[PDB]
């Protein structure tokens, strides 16, 4: 109902990556002081319902629509992996190709976005996306050197805290978690900030180039590298498991090329101040 909020995230000093890095290629290492000013976060990703108000604006077509195809995971049909497949149809209204809707998951993140598309989305919302620090530093939700949103157990006290895979990937999904693909944007519990679904559930596109040469050097609302061919993501999707992926992690990150979409990708926006009311 409010699916379009934001939250205060306060000013601070926080430890971004970590000097135990879990997949030293993306460059979790080295941990690093940054400054951030305080800011406002979207609560929850946006939503199907979110960017169809969206596009019923500004008529907004898709790169995904644009190029007639999008990647699709193998698992939830009726590349990266064997188990992305370009799939022609595609795209954010139709998730796993033409024969799917978006009809009964109105409140679910939004998927098949490319990096264009959520620039496009935010820039019209009176937003921005976040930078990867900014990102980060929100998913920590104010806890020090943990591995999770929440701490460092995957399931605190018996509980599920994200949207993660179950089983065995990709062959078996058992949907422990009450979720075989994408929740609804509020399901689970906030972090520390308010904020839902910031592990799990859905990658989510940030506003930097991506490197993994990072320096040990503190600094003040970094903005990530001036060039590059990659923009980074975070959070890690309905899709990850300890056995093959580990990207449930708020130091983890990946990357795709600006005009990449997929269907465990997605992505939220932040402010510097309020946009308007309404
Ligand atoms: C985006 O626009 C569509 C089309 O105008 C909206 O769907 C219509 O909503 C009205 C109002 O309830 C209905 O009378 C029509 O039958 C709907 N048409 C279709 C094709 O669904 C839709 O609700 C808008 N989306 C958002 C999120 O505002
Ligand atoms: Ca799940
Ligand atoms: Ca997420």
């Amino acid at each position: 109902l409010a699916h379009s909020k934001m939250v205060p995230i306060p000013a601070g000093v926080f430890t971004m990556g970590t000097d135990d890095p879990q997949i030293k290629q993306d460059g979790e290492a080295p941990a690093r002081r940054v400054t951030i000013d305080a800011f406002y976060m979207d609560a929850y990703a946006v939503s199907n319902t979110e960017f169809e108000k969206f596009v019923n604006s500004t008529g907004y077509l898709t790169e995904a629509e644009k190029f007639g195809d999008s990647f699709v995971f193998e698992g939830m049909l009726s590349a990266a992996a064997p188990w992305w497949l370009p799939v022609k149809g595609a795209n954010w209204r139709h998730p796993e190709g033409p024969d799917s809707t978006i009809l009964h998951r109105p409140d679910h993140p939004v998927l098949h976005v490319s990096w264009n598309d959520a620039v496009a989305y935010c820039t019209w919302a009176g937003k921005r996306l976040p930078t990867e620090a900014e990102w980060e530093y929100s998913c920590r939700g104010g806890l020090h050197n943990r591995l999770f949103p929440w701490g460092n157990k995957l399931q605190p006290k018996g509980q599920h805290y994200a949207n993660i895979w179950q089983g065995e990937f990709p062959v078996t999904n058992t949907g422990e978690d009450g979720f075989q693909g994408t929740a609804p944007v509020d399901a689970f519990p906030p972090n520390g900030y308010g904020l839902y679904n910031i592990v799990g559930n859905a990658w989510e596109w940030t506003s930097d180039w991506w490197t993994v040469h990072h320096s040990v050097e503190e600094t003040l609302n970094p903005k990530g590298p001036p060039s590059g061919k990659d923009r980074v993501k975070k959070g890690g999707s309905y899709m990850c498991h300890r056995s093959y992926c580990y990207r449930y992690r708020c130091a983890a990150r990946s990357q795709n090329t600006p005009d990449s979409s997929a269907s465990n990708l997605g992505f939220r926006c932040a402010a510097d101040r309020l946009p308007t009311m309404d």
